[PDB]
């Protein structure tokens, strides 16, 4: 029983994190087989990140303009490239650690954990929903630049994330493993701020099953709904609308519970409309939004509590 | 910027998990040198979970009872002892990724993260405070017994929990790495449930001295108090009782923030009788009381939002 934001266990990660050095700037690197990754901004100024030209930055460098420490060892750079926002640094040794990995692009609404990490050294870990106006909600100080985030399936690692910044209301913004921004930031200073959010319906739901899932059906109702007329109430709440194949993958949560997913929806729109009368669910006083469907099968247990 | 509950990395203690079986009961053990250790009701049958006498039980095994894999390998035991509600088996390998480490007994509002394990293979890591009535808040499903707690400091890893059994709300309850347990409970089937509980107040104070480093001071008042008024209040709200001790315990932060704790206390006393009127504190709707006063300087910057 219970349910908690639960991350991936970090070993296969922890094993990759190295140090980047370029000028007085350092932040984390991903070591990889022959590769270390790393934000393409070690190498700005401090004196110019207002409008740096990183084309023009970057070939004043040479290999030994980069210092890369594993741990205590020195891992000696033979190669660099620019990709998108990434710098990808050739090494002399490949990393005996490097797990079963791929890099993939995550879509809003989707978790993952990351692995703070500060000057190479891994400090903590923590599991982070991919908001819809595409930051997240980290815990970051200088210096944590590079830690990535990731899921587990089977022994391979997935990254998806590496973090580049903080933006002026104290959420991050990063890229994919391929240097490419989630939302429309930039690496500069400039008065980027994040857009407005949104909350993530589908995880709404998700979570309400898995409430039920571990034994309560306190805020389910007798009614039904149409799609159509829970959207124009997820409009007024400021939650994202629910379409039909949103609707298809909540099939099989539904089917272990016995709820139709319209009838859920139902519940969903009264606990809005009356809020939860100083009730909890899940532990909870608020609707929780950070738990993919995915989320919920993989951490409750498959045989429902009736 | 930012504040999340983060676990510790836990790849130190990934390489530690082993799975223990005995007859047809499977669980989690943690390898440490050339000793296994895991809950004592491995050797439990189905059939009397009731009133099982361990030392009746465990006097018809021998090491050849127990079955002990550690990934694929076997690990053959050749050595077996009981201490309080431990086994402690002894084998013919030491574990090669064996950390520095130590055992340590957490107190109540102490806290630790937790890796989840089935079968001895990790799965999830999460923060968790333990309870001043000695239970924990978890995720656990069949099979998660002999999961460990851990803190880890300068590459240290401070074991302090072993996961036994769940209680009837859903709650968990567990030993030391002596086998001694948390709280009044035992390793057997009867009617115990969880005490009542208490709000962490040392916590709660500390929070709030993180909410004010991050840059947030709506919730401070004009006021002060004395210990004893304070204390009055904290007994209508099911609150632990601040003392000298405790309000010591504050001092760096008081410092970092120039908030004194009496201070400091005066708004706690506020917001419980006022409640927080629809506004937030770090993102929460609620008092939060699990994270410690040195999970508050570790996570936070040790520069003051001014
Ligand atoms: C060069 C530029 C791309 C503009 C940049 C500058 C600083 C940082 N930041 C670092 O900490 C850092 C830089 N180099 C090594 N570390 C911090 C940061 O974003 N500050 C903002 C205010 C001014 C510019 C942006 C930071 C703090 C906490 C968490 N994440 C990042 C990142 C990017
Ligand atoms: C023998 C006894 C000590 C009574 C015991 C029995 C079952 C378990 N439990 C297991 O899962 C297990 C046992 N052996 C291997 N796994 C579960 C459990 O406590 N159920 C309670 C209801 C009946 C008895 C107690 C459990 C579920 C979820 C999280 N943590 C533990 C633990 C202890």
């Amino acid at each position: 029983s219970g349910f908690r934001k639960m991350a991936f266990p970090s070993g296969k990660v922890e094993g990759c994190m190295v140090q980047v050095t370029c000028g007085t700037t350092t932040l984390n690197g991903l070591w990889l087989d022959d590769t270390v990754y790393c934000p393409r901004h070690v190498i700005c100024t401090a004196e110019d990140m207002l409008n740096p030209n990183y084309e023009d930055l970057l070939i004043r460098k040479s290999n030994h303009s980069f210092l890369v420490q594993a741990g205590n060892v020195q891992l000696r750079v033979i190669g660099h490239s620019m990709q998108n926002c990434l710098l990808r640094l050739k090494v002399d040794t490949s990393n005996p650690k490097t797990p079963k990995y791929k890099f993939v692009r995550i879509q809003p609404g989707q978790t993952f954990s990351v692995l703070a990490c500060y000057n190479g050294s891994p400090s903590g870990v923590y599991q982070c929903a991919m908001r819809p106006n595409h930051t997240i909600k980290g815990s970051f100080l200088n210096g944590s630049c590079g830690s990535v985030g990731f899921n587990i399936d089977y022994d391979c690692v997935s990254f998806c994330y590496m973090h580049h910044m903080e933006l002026p209301t104290g959420v991050h913004a990063g890229t994919d493993l391929e240097g490419k921004f989630y939302g429309p930031f930039v690496d500069r200073q400039t008065a980027q701020a994040a857009g407005t959010d949104t909350t993530i319906t589908l995880n709404v739901l998700a979570w309400l099953y898995a409430a039920v899932i571990n034994g309560d059906r306190w805020f389910l109702n007798r009614f039904t709904t149409t799609l159509n007329d829970f959207n124009l109430v997820a409009m007024k709440y400021n939650y994202e609308p629910l379409t039909q194949d949103h609707v298809d993958i909540l099939g099989p949560l539904s089917a272990q519970t016995g709820i139709a997913v319209l009838d859920m929806c139902a519940a969903l729109k009264e606990l809005l409309q009356n809020g939860m009368n100083g009730r909890t669910i899940l532990g909870s006083t608020i609707l929780e939004d950070e738990f993919t469907p995915f989320d919920v099968v993989r951490q409750c247990s498959g045989v429902t509590f009736q």
